[PDB]
């Protein structure tokens, strides 16, 4: 009774498998039965999801702060940065003006607790900006909270790399010993992560399996207009953006896409930026690029500039509003854009944390994860990021190919 | 004014000590006077016994999750442990049998808080698995809820297992920096834990000091009454299983005991299953037992497969129950089965912490230790765990050296 | 640093009153807040790691286990220094009265001092139920009692029979000290936003009763500097002179381990500099090799007086008798604050920090914080003037068990 399988497929097979499932159980009789018996593996999933984060995102963000160490020469690398933000930032803004177009969430009214949800209007940018400072780390860490858990974590980080440093050799010893710690939580993390991808298949079962059961059927619909208003928009800017920009300066647009070719192709498969970058790499010297900017640009364009990820999270967030019979507001919106751009400049280039990233975009704009309606919603958006995600990577990777073919102008 | 003292005696001096001091105070005439003065102490002592658990719970099996790392052979001592599950799950039965025919705690009414304890019904099951998976391992940790912090702790520790190995030295080198952190706070906390066995003493005599006090004297009777509950009920499983399952076997049960000897022996005065392991290893050499058999096996059942520990708990939950005015109903009894194994499954085999797993034992079977009613009546149990823990380790040993004998019946080599 | 701190006193003491008139409204009270407020939590994270990691470092330096002979005799000295400082400090605090004369309400609501629960009960509470909780959720007095108790029980695993246990006990307090350290590097990152946010507290707590509090934090700069030098002569140059030695010409063989101690405001940069003098005027290696290094983080006598001093300021300051015991307390508070204490420049200030929190007068209280907000910000004038002492204690101590043969 055994595990091995290539999981990418697991949970897609888990999905359609799940939803084929679900449907046909809610229409023939037992609506209840999944509820009491199926659902309870998909709370557990959810739960798992959340059980990382905290340590992973406290761990990481002390390394990624002993990896970048004034000197960090952002220096050379303006240029490409400039780029990265206003291609995410107009991507963002795609996606809404896409979750315009379309509707997803409206033709659900989700009462979860026997009762919709009603939105708690946010508290002044005073009181928030400040409460990125903890007032005590240990506790801002502990219950959870967590932008005062990355201002702590970085501060520590950037702080320890000045330690390495200090005239004493045993005081260097000490904050090498710390950081070697640290690191190896954040890999022992990655290790449960591994895990979590490998119970993942079932968890999607659990979850579609659910939500086609309790509320059909034309929630099919939903989720599939979803899927277009994501995709449609996806296809929407590589047309708009990328064979625009590429076209208004010289550059040849249409056999770029030719000799990124396999760049290309395994971002879909793969749905990895890291899978997808020594592929990156090499179709960038494989397209004739010089070595000093690629080489600095693509693994700069891996973490920083996602470009799709951006865009699904500025309609995953309209989808859940909507669904919610919450009608998501202006300001709200551009917030929308401000929070996907400074999430999906964090965003994981995994599988996962993509909407595991929108997680955050939610708790902005007053709609935590904390309300079941909300949460009852996200498990369907995050049920079917499987698809989503290996569409989505697709524009990720392709989007600082192209920054750094548009770049690769200066001499 | 010095400390030097073989310690497992300067407690139980402190107890006798404290039983024969707190009866005449409470009599004669100050029956507060304790609750001011001497009890102070014995609040002390309980709380050191929490202050630890949550590091030691949270750093021990980090250990014994990169101790046991797949390859983990259960591939041949299956035998061993689907033994001793069932020794342990017919204990604490016994135990619970034993708790049925003598009725410890009723003939108390522990009021407490000027009110007595009124008992709050379990939730879903549903709702309690899924909250073995913390939401936030750093939360669960903190304020202190375990079941999580042992999920964590267990997932954190097998999965480091794996980045000693990976591809990457300098990972490797940042696992390994990690884990001899956390081991050594291990150890950090047992170099606590001695010195708590130090003011141990003390800490006894106050408990069993303010429990003779306020709340005289068939309470003496009824702690007694425990006393027989447990030992006339160990005795009695000691007859009714090995005894048994020996002589219904072909093994001779009977001299098995006199080659056995020194490894009861010592279990009872050492109470320990550390100190009674090169004493029960040696003993199985002795009685001329297979090596690959009692090296894999004996040292299986110091941690695993406490049968009297299990049976302890199965009486000790049921004392706390009755004296506190409630009637621990069905369900929550097999719960206690199931509870009391996956407790005497974990417990220490050192001295205290059979009785500081019993903890959990009661926390699950809505009668947690936050309610003072529990609490306090958990603070009698726990101060005359000094009688029924030499008692029972003797079981503990005893139970696995069976087992490593009716197991020795397989012959034999592969091919 | 000094002179970005005291043209910041006074880009906040004006600032006030010529935008408490001229500057509108909530406007100007907003970027004096959220710059006040921007510091206020900015500060208060440092607290509690500084107090766990430096408290289990301060619990390795202190180990009864090779402090012997050589290092039972230095130890002894340190402590009456340093118990004898904080007295001192208490006597000068009686002396000039800081504090009073500033009737802080804060919260409208100025601070009624809040009655002590029973003791029995907060005796207890100093142990940890769980010390992850305790340190997490911020309680202190049990984030001593278990720092206190897991470094001294470290000092005993280094030691033990086994090799590979004394790797492991090493490498964990390798690492939470460097968190110590850690901290000490945001420290005076902190002390870098003190200008632009503690003289922007200072800003308005300057715009209101101008005419006694310039005059009351001068009265804390006297109180401490003519209790330092108070010292100097009452000690070092009394129990020198009572030997033997001779107490004047140790202070010119001294000359640039005190210069540098008032520049740098460092132990750590005046002690190869400390080291250096004790060889510079003739002391035996063992002697100051073991001493030297132990008077660096262990034997802070002006940190002691300082603490001692800041208490009593804060008190008064509130509206609040410190009474007696309290008193005496502060002299067993401050000892095992600077004892414990960095070394750096500002964990001196940030150590006070528990030596408030008992006796008390917690910093959860906004009374008490922006009183502490006052005195932290004028850290960075009485720290260059504190370290002098803290170095020349250990100098002296050093000098004192030179003689021994
Ligand atoms: N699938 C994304 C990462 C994510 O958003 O989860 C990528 O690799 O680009
Ligand atoms: N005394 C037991 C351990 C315990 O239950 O506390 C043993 O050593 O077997
Ligand atoms: N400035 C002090 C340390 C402190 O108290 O912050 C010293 O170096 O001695
Ligand atoms: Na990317
Ligand atoms: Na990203
Ligand atoms: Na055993
Ligand atoms: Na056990
Ligand atoms: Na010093
Ligand atoms: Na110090």
């Amino acid at each position: 009774k055994y595990i091995e399988y290539p999981v990418l497929q697991k949970i897609l097979i888990g999905l359609i498998l799940g939803a084929i499932v679900g449907l046909i159980l809610g229409h023939y009789g037992y609506a209840h039965a999944v509820h009491t018996y199926v659902k309870p593996f998909g709370d557990l999933f959810v739960r798992l999801l959340k059980m990382l984060v905290m340590p992973i995102v406290f761990a990481s963000l002390v390394v990624g702060a002993a990896s970048i160490s004034p000197a960090r020469l952002g220096r050379v690398g303006v240029k490409i940065v400039v780029y990265y933000l206003l291609t995410s930032a107009f991507a963002v803004t795609l996606g809404i003006i896409m979750a315009r177009l379309f509707n997803p969430g409206a033709g659900i009214h989700l009462a979860v607790g026997g009762q919709q949800f009603q939105p708690h209007q946010a508290p002044p940018l005073v009181h928030i900006l400040l409460d990125i400072v903890p007032t005590n780390p240990f506790g801002a860490l502990a219950n959870g909270q967590v932008l005062p858990t990355i201002f702590f974590a970085i501060i520590l980080g950037i702080a320890i790399t000045y330690l390495m440093n200090s005239e004493n050799e045993k005081v260097r010893k000490s904050a090498e010993t710390l950081l070697d710690a640290i690191n190896g939580l954040a890999e022992a993390m990655y290790k449960i992560v591994n895990g979590v991808m490998q119970y993942a298949p079932i968890g999607v079962f659990a979850l579609i399996a659910y939500v086609m059961a309790e509320q059909g059927v034309h929630v099919v619909g939903e989720l599939a207009k979803v899927t277009a208003a994501v995709y449609v928009g996806l296809t929407l800017q590589i047309l708009l953006v990328y064979f625009v920009l590429l076209k208004i300066y010289g550059i040849d647009p249409i056999s770029f896409i030719k000799h990124a070719k396999d760049a290309m192709l395994t971002a879909f498969v793969t749905s990895s930026s890291s899978g997808t970058l020594p592929v990156t790499m090499r179709v960038a010297k494989e397209m004739g690029i010089s070595e000093g900017i690629y080489s600095f640009t693509l693994p700069l364009g891996a973490t920083i500039n996602m470009d799709g990820t951006a865009l699904y999270q500025g309609v995953a967030t309209f989808f859940i509003a909507n669904a919610l019979g919450s009608h998501l507001t202006v300001g709200q919106q551009l917030t929308i854009v401000l929070t996907a751009v400074l999430a999906s400049i964090g965003t994981a280039g995994v599988p996962g944390a993509g909407a595991i990233m929108l997680a955050m975009v939610l708790h902005s704009v007053g709609l935590p994860l904390t309300d079941p309606n909300v949460a009852a919603a996200y498990a369907m958006i995050l049920g079917i990021d499987a698809i989503l995600d290996r569409g989505r990577t697709m524009v990720n990777v392709t989007g600082d190919l192209t920054g750094t073919a548009i770049v690769a102008k200066t001499e």
